[PDB]
C-alpha cells in the first residue's frame, strides 16, 4: 500500500532535519544546548526542520518522545563525540516514530519488513556525522 | 552475526514478555496501577520478563527511550480493550526504539541492524497479540 512510502517519506524528512542540526547548523544547535538548561532534546519534523524544545502534544502524546536532557553532557566530551551520542538517540527515535506510524496505518508483517528495508538502506545519522557513511 | 545481536534480541524478547504479561495475564493489576488520579504514568518492560508502571522522571543523562506517558489519562475514556490496544502499539514502538538504541551503543552496522530486525519481526507485535491478530 502506498502507505509504506508515506511513512518512509515522513521518516526521511525528519532525518533530513536532524542531519541539518548535527552538521550544517551544528554550532546553532550546540549553542542552544547550554548544559544548565532543563529538559532539552533534539526533535525532527518532516518539513526538514529541527527544534531543541519538546513540542506540546496531547495526552498520551501521539508520537514517541525523543531523549530529554541531551544537553547536560555537552561540555564533558569532545564536541564530535557529543554529536555522535545525540545522533544515536536520534536514530533510535526516528525508527520508533516510523514504526508507530506503521502500526497506526495498519501495517502488518510484510509492510513492517518493507519499511525497515527502506530505512536501513540509508546510513544512520550516527554514520553520517562520524564520517562512516 | 556477532553474539551481541542475539544478546540485544534477548533483551528485547524479555521486555516484550513482561509487556505481554501487563497487557494480558496481569491486565487488571496493570489497569488499577494506571490510576487516572496520578500524574502521567508510563508502562515499561524489563529484560527479566517483568513490567512496571512508573512516573517518568528527568533522568540526567537520558538513558533508554521513554515510553508513552499519560496512559492513565486515556484509560477511562475508551473501552478497556481499545485502551489496551493503544498501550500495546505504543509499547511496540518503545521496544524497537530500545533494541536499536542498544544496537547503536554496541556498534551495530547495517548488517547487524538487518539481522536484529529480522528476529524482531518474526514475532507478532504486542498489538497483534492483544487483538487476536496472532
Amino acid at each position: 500500500p502506498r502507505t509504506v512510502e508515506e511513512v518512509f517519506s515522513d521518516f526521511r524528512g525528519r532525518r533530513a532535519g536532524l542531519i541539518k542540526a548535527l552538521s550544517t547548523d551544528v554550532q546553532k544547535f550546540y549553542h542552544q544546548c547550554d548544559p544548565e538548561k532543563e529538559n532539552l532534546c533534539l526533535y525532527g519534523l518532516p518539513n526538514e526542520t529541527w527544534e531543541v524544545n519538546l513540542p506540546v502534544e496531547e495526552v498520551p502524546p501521539e508520537l514517541p518522545e525523543p531523549a530529554l536532557g541531551i544537553n547536560f553532557a555537552r561540555d564533558g566530551m569532545q564536541e564530535k563525540d557529543w554529536i555522535s551520542l545525540v545522533a544515536v538517540h536520534s536514530d533510535s527515535w526516528l525508527i520508533s516514530v516510523a514504526f508507530y506510524f506503521g502500526a497506526r496505518f495498519g501495517f502488518g508483517k510484510n509492510e513492517r519488513k518493507r519499511l525497515f528495508q527502506m530505512i536501513n538502506d540509508l546510513p544512520t545519522i550516527f554514520e553520517v556525522v562520524t564520517g562512516n557513511a
